Formats: structure tokens, C-alpha cells, sequence
């Protein structure tokens, strides 16, 4: 369970007896459910709670989601057993809520119609919660010591997808200017020598679970390379904006020009100018910004036109891959990284029982490597794959940067 690729939470998640994996599963509804109160606590009971944006979610619509995947996944599931062999679509037992499948399904109940559901009140939403992981618990207790990693899959899948979900709360909160009770300074911005070698890129299959897009495991060649050993800081990356780099399209890409024609603020979000200084937003409150924090909330648009400004360039996912595994030095977890790399699968690739997770996203995608500081230690892994549109800012998402020798 000791390793450099995760914290020992993340190892005994994805490889550890049912014991590891039911602490896991109460960790995740402990943060879960603390997160709820202080969403609660700043909005209330009504429904839907808040105004709309295409990357927020309804605070209950996201709680019933979670009872809801785990339900399907774990006491609904008829072929719990068989785990990535599991058939997606066979017929399954019904829901405690006969409406559920209708209100939290994601890929059936289209985003701005969440709105307007007609939702379990605040109480009765936390009753389908502790009824369905009360369900969860009891199966996973039937299990031995020594279960097969098929038998414990979807204990594993759920357990993860809840911390997923959890994270999104975090920097959801952010944008809603909701203070949280479990809510960044960076160290000296340095640079270590990756030198060439090969690298055994994605999850092997000794291992327990691994997301489908981290298969199949194959080698990948890494050319020598000096890579920053944290993420750019504050400090870094602002003379790039004071150099007025957002104000000189050569820096840009075509599709960052595109974005950046868009913008009515010239800066990294949750940033304001005061005076000649800067403030930074955090908790719903401005405070003055920290030179040596972690650039953070920054799209791939933003970090690839600092790249260019300074003569440097992202990382491919390989690359970060082979440092976080190999330099020690090389510190991550800060920020959620921006690569250079698509989001496209690995040789081998083939969809698991969630088909959703991965398959729909390829191309349209970045894949962003590392952690943030919202991300549960029982996710972070060097070998996990992020993916979202290289537009969005409201994740946590810096980036570091790297140039050959
Ligand atoms: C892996 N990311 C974080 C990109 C996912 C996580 C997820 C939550 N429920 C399904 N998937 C996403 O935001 O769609
Ligand atoms: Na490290
Ligand atoms: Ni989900």
C-alpha cells in the first residue's frame, strides 16, 4: 500500500480487502454529507437553490445523483460479481424512489431540465442517501477477507465516483461564493532533469481497479526534458499578464484566440485587479492574492499562451506520468495540470461497465494529470486521467511547464 503514485488511501481503495473498501465508502459519505450541510447551510431547503449555469448542478439534484449511481451500480445490480464483465444493460431491480431513474440518470435527464424537477425535499433526499448506502454496506459485509477484485469492483467504482463528485461540490462552492468548512502556498519554482527512458505508461492488471481509460498498460518512449518541480505560482505566471500577453493574439492558438475574442475579463477568473496589485476569490470572499500560491482556475488556452510567452510548452500526459512516478522533488496535488494531450484512449482500450465514464469524451477533451487540493485523497493517482474542455475555468486547474534540454 506504500507507494510514490499515491497516498495509501488511493492503493487500498482500488487493491484493498472489503474492510479498506467500506472505510472508504464512509469516508466518501462523511465528506459527502458535511459538504451538503454547508451548501445547506448558505442556501437553505428550497429547490432548485440556485440560479443556473451550464457547470453548476442543483445541491439536492447532485446528492440524489450520488444515492443513485450507487444504487444502480451496487444493490440494483443483478451481476455485481462479475465485475468489468458485468452486462451495463440487463434488467435490474427497482429503485427505492420509483421517479429515480427519471430525476438522476445524467445521460437521460438533459442539464437545464434539472431545474425544474419536482425533487425529494432536503430530508427525505438524505433518507435515500443513508437507505441506499445502509443497502451497500450490508452486501459489501457478505464478502471474504480475500474477495476477488471482480467482487469488489463496483464497491470500488462507486466509492470513487462519489469522491468525483465531492471535488465538483468544492469548486461548484467557488463559484457560488459558499464558504466550506474543510476549505494552497506553493514552494520554490524550480527545475529537475527527466532524462530519456522508457516509460510503462497506465494501470497494470496485478494491480486492483483501474478507470478504463488507463488501460491497456504499453510503453511509451520520453525524450530528455527539464520540467518545472511544482506548479507555476502566482508570481510566475502574472508578468505574463502584465506584459499585456492577453492583449497579443500571437501568444494564442487558433482556438484560444477564438476563446479569448469571447472574454470580457482579460485574466484568470476568481482574479480582480486593485490598484496596481490583485485579489483573489476564495470562500465568496476577496482577499489579496498570494504571489506564491498556485495559479489556479486557468484553461488550457491560458496556460498554453503562457508557454509560448516564456519559450517553454505542457507537458504531454506521458511525461508528467514518468516524473510523478520517477523524481522525487517533482511535487503534485496543488492544481489539477493541463497537459498537452487529448483525451484520446490507450492502445487496448476498451469501455467498462459505466460505458459513459470515458468513451463519450475522447477528443473533445485535455487531459489534465495530478490532483487538487479538493480531491480525495482516495482518488489522487499519478496515473489517473482528468478530462475536461480546454475552456473551462471553474476547476480547479493550473498547469506546470517543461523544455527540452
Ligand atoms: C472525471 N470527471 C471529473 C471528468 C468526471 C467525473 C464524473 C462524475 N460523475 C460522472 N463522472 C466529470 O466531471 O464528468
Ligand atoms: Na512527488
Ligand atoms: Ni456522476
Amino acid at each position: 500500500v506504500y507507494s510514490v503514485a499515491g497516498a495509501p488511501e488511493a492503493l487500498a481503495l482500488r487493491a484493498g480487502p472489503p474492510a479498506s473498501v467500506r472505510a472508504a465508502l464512509l469516508a466518501a459519505r462523511r465528506r459527502t454529507l458535511d459538504l451538503a450541510d454547508d451548501f445547506r447551510a448558505a442556501l437553505g431547503d428550497a429547490y432548485p437553490g440556485i440560479g443556473y449555469a451550464p457547470e453548476l448542478n442543483p445541491p439536492l439534484w447532485e446528492l440524489g445523483h450520488v444515492a443513485w449511481f450507487q444504487e444502480w451500480w451496487i444493490g440494483r445490480n443483478r451481476q455485481r460479481a462479475r465485475g468489468v464483465a458485468c452486462e451495463p444493460d440487463h434488467a435490474r431491480e427497482p429503485s427505492l424512489l420509483p421517479q429515480a431513474d427519471a430525476w438522476y440518470d445524467s445521460g437521460r435527464v438533459a442539464h437545464r431540465t434539472r431545474w425544474a424537477l419536482p425533487l425529494p425535499d432536503a430530508e427525505a433526499t438524505r433518507d435515500y442517501l443513508e437507505r441506499t448506502l445502509a443497502q451497500t454496506l450490508a452486501l459489501l459485509d457478505e464478502l471474504p477477507p480475500d474477495a476477488h477484485d471482480d467482487a469488489l469492483y463496483f464497491f470500488r467504482l462507486v466509492a470513487l465516483h462519489e469522491a468525483m463528485h465531492a471535488e465538483a461540490a468544492a469548486y461548484m462552492a467557488e463559484g457560488l461564493g459558499i464558504a466550506l468548512r474543510e476549505g494552497p502556498q506553493l514552494a520554490e519554482d524550480a527545475e529537475l532533469e527527466l532524462p530519456a527512458q522508457r516509460l510503462r505508461m497506465g494501470s497494470d492488471a496485478g494491480t486492483g481497479f483501474a478507470f478504463d481509460n488507463e488501460l491497456l498498460s504499453h510503453d511509451v518512449s520520453i525524450e530528455p526534458l527539464r520540467i518545472d518541480a511544482q506548479a507555476v505560482s502566482w508570481a510566475r505566471f502574472l508578468p505574463f499578464v502584465e506584459a499585456g500577453g492577453y492583449e497579443h493574439p500571437a501568444w494564442w492558438s487558433d482556438a484560444g484566440r477564438d476563446w479569448l475574442a469571447r472574454q470580457l475579463l482579460r485574466h484568470p477568473a476568481h482574479l480582480r485587479a486593485a490598484g496596481t496589485g490583485w485579489q483573489q476569490r476564495r470562500g465568496g470572499r476577496w482577499l489579496p492574492l498570494d504571489p506564491q500560491g498556485a495559479a489556479v482556475h486557468l484553461n488550457a488556452h491560458e496556460a498554453e499562451a503562457w508557454c509560448r510567452w516564456a519559450g517553454r510548452r505542457l507537458p504531454t500526459e506521458a511525461e508528467w506520468e514518468c516524473a510523478a512516478l520517477t523524481l522525487p522533488g517533482f511535487a503534485w496535488g496543488r492544481v489539477w495540470e493541463w497537459t498537452s494531450s487529448p483525451f484520446e484512449p490507450y492502445p487496448g482500450f476498451a469501455p467498462h461497465p459505466y460505458r459513459d465514464y470515458s468513451a463519450p469524451w475522447f477528443g473533445t477533451r485535455r487531459v489534465l494529470r495530478g490532483a487538487c487540493h479538493a480531491t480525495s485523497a482516495a482518488l489522487a493517482h499519478a496515473r489517473y486521467r482528468n478530462f475536461f474542455e480546454p475552456h473551462r475555468r471553474d476547476i480547479f486547474a493550473g498547469f506546470r511547464s517543461c523544455r527540452a534540454p
